[PDB]
């Protein structure tokens, strides 16, 4: 049972909720989580989704090494990666690292394979996992030093096929996040100081958690330009005969989705699943005994779901009251459970409880496939109507730097008109950092939403008081 | 291609891996690139094998790729990748990447397991392994970071882990001779051969003709109650008594890749069964001198529609830059099992000419007709890409029943079926006497397995090698 409430105690409650559903397990390794069948199953069900969508695109799948030599790596101070330095007992020559990303692992392997415009595009993707070893404190799902992601790599001929790429991914992402995980995210631009600085320009979508006031950003698509390609001599010779730089792109999005999604739409009682990629849908949970008549009738029922493609399960378990099997399943965060009694047999019905909101239905058996479907996709968007209502009520629009620090105060984003100069971004992370020292809390720009609404003539900076630019989002974040 | 598979088979396989696409070097010794040609195969079988696992209800999850020291300890090492450093800073404790994740999993399976009400429990990953051999690696057979699947069970009962030991295996079965068209012998490990940490490891075992090696293609253990002692699982019984749970593991890895283009693979290269393959049909635009370019282009976009209605995987090359001659050797060599050509003449005729892959034959195929019998294609190729590979093990196996036999067959790159004692020590011997004799003319011959399929074993009749009793008939052969 979960015991910890959301809203007072968010860290114990999110602890509670991940392992008492049995997504995780810990490990003696700091950092690093067992990803259980009811988590990983959610992950199965976005892997699936993504791939569909990027294979239309024309990206192909591959699998390149996990380790990198020190000199493709370091291409006086390592990063902070995992090095393999012995075999055995015996040292490697070189020691060679983990990846943490694999750019200086493909891209060598693009100069080579890219030698004229035919080659081109090249669009690769991988599903694995990358290694970041960090000295803070982790957490589950958002940020561990191993995880499970997917890492799209794409070369063009020109910036503009390279930048409508960045853009159909950014919004594959969108789908992931609000059409698989009911989870609001906002499309932005990356400022100067937050964008990959391997890169052009950074597109990303940013996630909002109210309960601790925070924006996480949730995935990314990078307009590279052609500065990898400099670096590794990626060129193709042109329709015309001459030598050019290839176009790059690369994107990624990880496990951390899970773990919006959990606090997106957990509650009290713990873990609520969407329909849409919950391990099971319907828990069937016979109230026994067993004389085989309510078992016998669970088992055509479930029969007859699985024939409207429902995923269901029958929670047989011997010595558990049904009771028992309810909150169990509740902690899950099963959408739906369906009750069937001696009451409902004799009856020809049975009692189907929705899992956000508790609204309880009879149904008769013949009614149940129809219903079931209506229901959860009643379910589906109704959770993400209410979280994305929760995303409006999060952000405040300011316009002078005086009302930062009450709305961070609040919780809540800022959406303010800034002049974007990268040394006042600097120069507000420092001041939003003391004052709540005074009073991380740094606040810093999450993205520059892609939706702009009008910058009136002659609107100022909120912070330095030039000439605003764009309406950028502001907040504490992970 | 250049190099005959008949001849020089080692650089045959080299070129037909590279010009196929299949995988890049890397610098990083036993390391190799999986290309998108390649990957396409693999994602095939892993449906494949992840569908039916979740029929038996395995449940797919993720554990960690690192185990520490103590955990995988639990002298000298084992041939594992250590980390010792973050950055510039030394680990307290070095970590070992998984070369498989017994350790990884077992403790966790020992906090999960409380009472019968767990069981079974059933879990499978798709991962990555290191294994950090020191000797000559070969792509897709042995290399020292390979993807697979490894399936780890636990069972209130050795019965139900037996049940599901066979069951998984007969899934590798499938693998290999339903989606890849290679034959394979389902057997049992000797007892010098099996999973030490188990109590019986069972095999598919597959056949090289060429160097005349069997190949392990996949693996399936009854690891008993081993494990379960060692990591403490245990579990209390409906009377209430606490019990040892009885455990399976089991592996598949992209050698099955390896084992289907050294199968199916011919002098121009790989050959695709169509059930693995992404590509089943590519359609060849046949232009020159602007001879009827935007007839034939759209008369190919309305077949491959037609042909998709019908769930055949196609692809329209219709590349500007490549010249058609080029395009048919490039699917030739890529092992895509059906090239259709439609070029000037064939739109005239209503026509369209289809190559297969395997034999080379033609068709000319009205344009009514082309779905079902490109369908009827198909399976016709997968069926004889099968069962020619499997007259070649029937020919590469000699029954025998005295060791002097042993010596010709090994000489004519054939395994040998033998009645056996099943003596331990026998196959040491075994093992050294066919090294040396080979070394006087690696040579040794070892035990591949014993095959389920038992002939009866006439009373009276002796171990070709010790004159012992003979218990089983025994494949045996040069091995990879
Ligand atoms: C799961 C995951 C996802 C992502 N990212 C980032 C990019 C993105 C965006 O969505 C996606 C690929 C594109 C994503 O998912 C980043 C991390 C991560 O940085 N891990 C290392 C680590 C380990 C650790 F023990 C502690 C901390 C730590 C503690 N405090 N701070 C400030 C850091 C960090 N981890
Ligand atoms: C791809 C792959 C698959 C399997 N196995 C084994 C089990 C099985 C059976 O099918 C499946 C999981 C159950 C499978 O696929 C074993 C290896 C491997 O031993 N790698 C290490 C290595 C690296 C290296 F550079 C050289 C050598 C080397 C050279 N000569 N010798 C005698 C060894 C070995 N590699
Ligand atoms: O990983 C990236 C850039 C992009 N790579 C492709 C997938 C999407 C991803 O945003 C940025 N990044 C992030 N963290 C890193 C940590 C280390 Br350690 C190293 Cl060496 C390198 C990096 C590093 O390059
Ligand atoms: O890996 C195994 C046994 C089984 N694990 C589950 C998947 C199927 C597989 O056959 C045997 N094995 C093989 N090679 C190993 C190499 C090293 Br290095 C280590 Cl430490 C351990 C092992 C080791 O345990």
């Amino acid at each position: 049972m979960v015991t910890a409430k959301k809203d007072e105690n968010f860290s114990e409650w999110y602890t509670q909720a991940i392992v008492r559903s049995e997504m995780i397990e810990y490990y003696d390794i700091s950092g690093c989580y067992i990803m259980r069948p009811w988590a990983f199953h959610i992950w199965e069900k976005v892997q699936r989704f993504f791939d569909d969508e990027i294979k239309k695109m024309g990206v192909e799948n591959s699998y390149f090494p996990m380790f990198v030599s020190r000199h493709k790596l370091e291409k006086g101070f390592s990063p902070e990666v995992a090095w393999v330095t012995h075999y055995g007992d015996s040292p490697l020559p070189e020691k060679i690292a983990i990846r943490p990303t694999s750019e200086t692992i493909m891209y060598p392997a693009y100069a080579k394979w890219i030698r004229s415009h035919r080659d081109l595009p090249l669009k690769l993707n991988q599903w694995c996992s990358v290694v970041r070893w960090e000295f803070k404190q982790p957490t589950p799902f958002l940020r561990t030093r191993e995880f499970l992601w997917q890492e799209g790599h794409t070369a063009h001929a020109t910036e503009e096929e390279a930048w409508e790429l960045v853009l159909d991914i950014l919004e594959l992402y969108r789908r992931w996040y609000e059409e698989c995980l009911a989870v609001p995210v906002i499309k932005g631009e990356k400022s100067e100081g937050e964008k990959f600085a391997g890169g052009k320009k950074t597109t990303t979508v940013e996630a909002f958690i109210p309960e601790n006031g925070r924006g996480i950003q949730a995935a990314t698509s990078h307009l590279l330009g052609t500065n990898f390609a400099k670096m590794f001599e990626i060129e193709f010779e042109d329709e015309e005969g001459h030598k050019r730089l290839v176009h790059q792109t690369s994107w990624g999005c990880t496990t951390r989705s899970l773990g919006v999604m959990i606090m997106t739409h957990g509650d009290d009682k713990g873990l609520v699943i969407p329909p849409r990629v919950a391990s099971v849908q319907v828990v069937i949970i016979p109230i026994l005994e067993n004389t085989g008549e309510i078992l016998g009738k669970c088992r055509e029922l479930k029969t007859m779901l699985e024939k409207a493609d429902i995923r269901v399960r029958i929670d047989d378990r011997s010595n558990y009251t049904p009771g028992w099997k309810y909150n169990h399943w509740e902690v899950k965060g099963v959408p739906l459970r369906l009750e069937l009694g001696p009451k409902d047999l004799a009856k020809g019905t049975a009692r189907v409880v929705r899992r956000d909101t508790g609204e309880a239905y009879q149904i008769s058996w013949a009614d149940l496939a129809p219903k079931l479907l209506e229901l959860m996709e009643g379910i589906q968007r109704s959770l993400f109507e209410k979280a994305k209502a929760r995303l409006h009520e999060g952000i405040e629009k300011i316009s002078t730097f005086d009302e930062v620090m009450p709305a961070l105060n609040r919780k809540h984003l800022v959406l303010a008109p800034w002049c974007e100069d990268p040394e006042s971004e600097e120069q507000i992370k420092k001041e939003t950092q003391k004052l709540s020292e005074i009073q991380t809390g740094a606040m810093k720009t999450l993205c520059i939403p892609f939706d702009q609404p009008p910058m009136p003539e002659g609107t100022k900076c909120f912070y330095t008081g030039k000439p605003a630019k764009r309406w950028t989002l502001w907040g504490r974040s992970y």
